[PDB]
């Protein structure tokens, strides 16, 4: 499948509209279905094409914290925050740099909560998680919103229609016992209000390939659905908010983009890059496409990763055996020191060394959660009575992994971390339970079994790809816009350049560019 552009003219030899919308939407995540709604609930017909059988895609995995800073679901909860605090937090992490959609992003927060609560299957509420940077206008709590926990039934066939947790999703399961939370509330809710427009149409298994140009503008797209090929008219637009590379291997070793595709947190084989490869057909600019959401992963046996959020204990080590960061740094700060510090394979993989005190668990959330059982028959993580015949297991330096755990203890014995600063920090101190030491965030690696596992650089998707302006719209390399096409999420350059400035970032940008996008379509 390349995304090669088709003009209206050579398909008028042959072919014609199989169907007519005002609204194109492409993908089915957090964005997608946001400008769906936008469109759809001011009177806009709407289609929303997924390509898999499932929507949501990596929006569904998340777990649905929103930054969408300064809004009435804050002002309820008394939130000391505002937009000029939130504005004042961007500005001081990424400067000048895409200042206008930093102010576009913060100042429409608000009339997108709005719109969407008015909706009655939609309700957000504040839920702590501390923004990520030392910087004027951080929360030490966070500013960022979550749908409220959905009782499946209140949706109806839309349940089953909704990509499940990653725990469920990669074993060949379908959604577990209790409610949907996190990304399966967020996608559920928007479905449900997209569908309660009676404007919309929602289809599975409908793949965007290539982009309809008449005189310079996109007027619509070809979409494959069941071995037939289908044309459809957008006679207002096309929002292409399908995801990034992240599942494109050739896409990424040509950008230059750290981690790999079998490393990505994406749904395996969505993310393919074909709204980028579209918009580039049609003239469209591109920005970031080295730059990623990382994270560290936890190796699995398969050779994918597992998300690993929240440290709680454990040290990492490069090759040499060796500290080389806060490993309670936030994960994509956390992530680019990997790559920062990677000698041709001494930081990928760094190696999780840790203790029993978790009954063999690795001290952190790891999305999916894999058997230490699993782990160890595989050889992804090695066990041992003694730090001497870990080293040996792991091929580490013996006396250098000794010291490295010695001069741990004696930081966890004090409760400070003299060397990287671990555990003076609210993120660092936000996932530890009360130990009987001094800092919680560091904890003395003593007690055996000893394990180690391997660390590798994974990402929650790639944030380049095509140039948007303050409305979505997708513009060439001179700044002109190509008339019909927005673009939003990981299919348009994150405003955040190199930043993962809070929890919610990805899908809260999203959110509010693909409204922005369908407010410019409603002309
Ligand atoms: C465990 C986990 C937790 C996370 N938690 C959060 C969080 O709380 N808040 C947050 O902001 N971010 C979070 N993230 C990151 C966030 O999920 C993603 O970066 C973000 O959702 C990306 O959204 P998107 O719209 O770019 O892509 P997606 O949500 O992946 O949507 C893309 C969709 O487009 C479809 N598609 C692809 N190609 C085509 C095509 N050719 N035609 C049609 N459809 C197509 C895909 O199948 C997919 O369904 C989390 C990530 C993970 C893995
Ligand atoms: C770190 C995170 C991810 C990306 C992002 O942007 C925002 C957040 C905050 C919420 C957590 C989420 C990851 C998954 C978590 C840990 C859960 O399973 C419950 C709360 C979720």
């Amino acid at each position: 499948h390349h995304h090669h552009s088709q003009l209206e003219n050579l398909y008028f030899q042959g072919s014609d509209w199989t169907s007519e919308c005002d609204v194109l939407v492409v993908g089915s995540g957090g964005g997608a279905l946001t400008g769906a709604y936008t469109a759809a609930a001011q009177g806009l017909t709407t289609i929303v094409l997924e390509k898999t059988d499932r929507f949501g895609g990596t929006s569904a995995y998340s777990g649905a914290s929103i930054w969408l800073p300064g809004t009435q679901v804050q002002e309820r909860a008394g939130l000391p925050d505002s937009t000029e605090n939130a504005r004042t937090y961007l500005r001081a992490l990424l400067g000048d740099a895409e200042s206008e959609r930093q102010d576009a992003y913060v100042e429409t927060a608000p009339a997108v909560v709005a719109l969407l609560e008015q909706n009655p299957n939609i309700e957000f509420e504040f839920r702590a998680f501390p923004d990520y940077y030392k910087a004027e206008g951080r929360m030490d709590t966070g500013r960022s919103i979550n749908p409220l926990d959905l009782d499946p039934a209140d949706i109806g066939d839309l349940a089953g229609k909704v990509r499940p947790e990653l725990d469920q999703d990669r074993t060949g399961q379908d959604h577990a016992p209790g409610p949907m939370i996190g990304g399966r509330a967020l996608i559920g809710r928007l479905l449900a209000a997209v569908q309660s427009t009676g404007k919309a149409e929602l289809r599975t298994e409908s793949v965007l390939t290539s982009l309809i140009v008449e005189d310079g503008r996109v007027v619509g797209a070809e979409v494959e659905s069941g071995g037939e090929t289908q044309r459809i008219k957008a006679n207002r637009g096309v929002l292409m908010a399908a995801g990034g590379i992240e599942g494109n291997a050739e896409m990424r070793e040509q950008a230059g983009t750290p981690g790999k595709a079998i490393w990505s947190m994406g749904p395996f084989g969505a993310n393919t890059g074909d709204a980028i490869s579209a918009g580039i057909a049609v003239g469209g600019a591109t920005a970031l496409l080295d730059q990623a959401w990382f994270c560290p992963g936890v190796e699995q046996p398969d050779g994918s990763a597992a998300f690993m959020v929240g440290v709680r204990g454990g040290l990492v080590v490069d090759s040499a055996g060796e500290r080389y960061l806060n490993e309670s740094l936030p994960y994509d700060q956390f992530g680019r020191a990997m790559d920062a510090h990677d000698d041709n394979g001494s930081a990928v993989p760094s190696f999780m060394i840790f203790d029993s005190r978790e009954g063999g668990g690795l001290p952190a959330i790891c999305i999916p959660n894999t058997a230490p059982a699993k782990h160890l028959e595989a050889g992804t993580w090695v066990g041992a009575d003694t730090l001497e015949e870990l080293a040996a297991k792991t091929g580490l330096p013996a006396d250098a992994l000794r010291s490295t755990v010695e001069k741990f203890n004696d930081a966890a014995k004090l409760g400070v971390d003299e060397e990287f600063h671990r555990g003076e920090d609210p993120y660092d101190a936000f996932f530890c339970p009360p130990n009987g030491g001094a800092n919680a965030a560091l904890t003395a690696i003593e007690n055996g079994p000893f394990y180690a596992a391997r660390i590798v650089l994974s990402d929650l998707g790639t944030k380049g790809g095509l140039v948007t302006d303050v409305n979505g719209r997708v513009l060439r390399a001179d700044g002109s816009a190509i008339d019909g096409l927005y673009a939003a999420g990981n299919t348009s350059a994150s405003l955040s350049g190199r930043f993962y400035p809070g929890p919610g970032v990805p899908l809260g940008t999203a959110m509010v560019f693909s409204y922005r996008a369908a407010q410019d379509m409603a002309k």
